[PDB]
């Protein structure tokens, strides 16, 4: 299990987890003050972990 970042918003997570997830890559929310962003595809950690930042100012999408 691996902890990749927080969302404001649930949503804003589950949509980014289920987007990553529809990357095929798992996150998931984790019960915290903020939406804590746990990624499953470990193998995307360091992935999911860069996407926020690219899903931060680019998300949607992959590239």
């Amino acid at each position: 299990m691996l902890m990749i970042t927080s969302f404001a918003n649930p949503r804003v997570a589950q949509a980014f987890v289920d987007y990553m997830a529809t990357q095929g890559v798992i996150l998931t929310i984790q019960q915290h003050n903020q939406s804590d962003v746990w990624l499953a595809d470990e193998s995307q950690a360091e992935r999911v972990r860069a996407e926020l930042a690219r899903f931060l100012e680019n998300p949607a999408d992959l590239d």
